[PDB]
């Protein structure tokens, strides 16, 4: 529990000499703010989309407007936001905009450079990517949400910080203002939002449904949910926005691996679209069948007509590991 | 870290049969929403402002619109928000509005019935107060912040949930709508917002500055900050929105107690007003821009304003608490 003023940035981690002024900015303000020199990009385990995959020091970007975008490739929220970021990079890179996609992993499989690179290609990311496998940059920036953006002006000062998915036009308007501050009289094309649709869902979807023993918050099944294998069964009645298991499953801090060939998952949700984050090679049947292979990622299992309360069952073939259910 | 859609309620605790649909509401929506029957008010250790101090069961309030208001008496955000709630209670009680202030304590001293009562008296609260000393209700409601509000319609269904300070008119508008839904044609006085000013600060103040060993996030003195008594000194340079200690101090998980006649705190903050939550009996000496002030400290621990600025800005100040005074935090306005 904490006190909060609406629109206040809910920063994580602690205060150090580099990030002490970040709290001087609010969460996604419509007007430019000023909250200190951008903290260093540190502990980056590797880079992508840069010459010889060499690192980029923010100080080398002075003179340009810089947008720091925190993401994770399997994150559905990030998947919906990134197209807007790609559009901005495309529209403004030749006008003074630099973009750095800081990839801070939510899961272990997101620490694999190859999986990340594959995810980026699918999203059309061409801008530099910094792998934040030790959460050093995420922590230095006092972030706590996916997606998250920090907008830096040409002098290296943070002028806008936005946590969460949505409100693209607010941010693009400030990016345009800063490009002009950096290069007075600069001529820019019409806003990228003109041709990039805002597909942000109403913010009342089922909470991210984790299967990791240590993160689980909505397992509506009777009875314990600890590590190791065991045989589960659906309860007489499952709570709304909750899930239950049927069959043999193996549970660990990462997720739930389908064991027996009878394993099944029942889910009561509230959304329009449903996605499952699964790893491994196998087949996934939903009550339709879907082949599962390659780097773990989101697989859409529900493409609804509208946002409403519904139920669905998923049968992961043995071997398939479920990390969570995300929504849209 | 977690995923988030802006305006999404960042609920806490786990999902149970009573609160499973709360996530169906967004954070402070301007239109009515529907997110399940209101969870039970669980494990309340005491009640104030009810006949015989007896408990209130939400089911007994069916037919009335019910506003659940989570607060803590020493919370400055809550202190600024409550006058709005008091205004609503006074304006709508006779039109069908029931209000319950669930007092979930942030500090141990806030669990004391008498301290809460005095805090409530100072704030003009005359509506029922439920002491949530074991956080049972806070948890059943999956709340995460002070202040927080849950608006329940006459059928006992939650239709609005708002976390944090601000946006009073959005909520009052829904309260009026629900009062009409409960009693179609009901006549209401003009909105309380008409006579109650919105004094919500810009949302860019120094974060709540805790002195508790397990909560501290902006101690810039450098070195160890563990529980026990020790001698401190100010660092060569103190970072913005941070504090440092000088002199002897005794630290624990509740706060920092002055343990000498030389104890002092230096604070770099970004706000207009500054308050210190402190307990014990003694005197507090504060110096801002070369101007000192002496403050007598006694009675229930609570907020004491140490700075009344003219505008929001980055500033520094020093506080020297007589030995024995316990500093819990610095909060802002």
């Amino acid at each position: 529990g904490a006190m909060e003023i609406r629109e206040q940035l809910n920063l994580g981690g602690i205060v150090n000499a580099q990030n002490a002024q970040l709290s001087n900015c609010s969460d996604g303000a419509a007007q430019l703010e000023s909250c200190g020199t951008a903290p260093d990009l540190k502990g980056i385990t590797g880079w992508l989309n840069t010459p010889g995959n060499k690192p980029i020091d923010l100080k080398s970007l002075r003179g340009k407007v810089v947008l720091i975008d925190f993401w994770a490739y399997s994150c559905i929220n990030c998947q919906r936001a990134i197209p807007h970021v790609v559009g901005w990079y495309q529209a403004y890179k030749d006008s003074g905009l630099a973009v750095i996609g800081v990839h801070t992993p939510e899961y272990a499989f997101e620490k694999v450079p190859g999986n990340v690179a594959k995810g980026a290609a699918n999203l059309g990311i061409s801008y530099p990517i910094a792998l934040d496998n030790n959460y050093a940059t995420w922590t230095n920036y006092r972030n706590r949400y996916w997606p998250a953006e920090y907008l830096i002006d040409a002098t290296g000062t943070v002028r806008h910080i936005k946590f969460g998915e949505g409100d693209y036009n607010v941010t693009e308007t400030l990016v345009r203002q800063l490009l002009n501050d950096a290069k007075p009289g600069v001529k820019l094309p019409q806003p990228s939002s003109t041709t990039t649709p805002d597909l942000t869902p109403r913010a009342a979807l089922t909470p991210e449904t984790y299967f990791g023993v240590g993160k689980v918050v909505n397992y509506g099944g009777g009875g314990a949910y600890d590590e190791g294998s065991a045989v589960f069964d659906y309860p007489p009645s499952l709570a709304a926005n909750s899930f239950a298991l049927r069959g043999r499953w193996a549970l660990d801090y990462q997720g739930a691996t389908s064991d027996g060939n009878d394993a099944a998952i029942k889910l009561n949700y509230h959304a329009k679209d449903v996605y499952i984050v699964v790893g491994g090679t196998g087949t996934l049947t939903v009550v339709a069948t879907l082949p599962i292979s390659g780097p773990p990622t989101t697989h859409q299992v529900v493409a609804g007509y509208r946002l409403a309360s519904e139920t669905l069952e998923v049968r992961p073939s043995k071997g398939l590991q479920v990390f969570s259910f995300t929504y849209g």
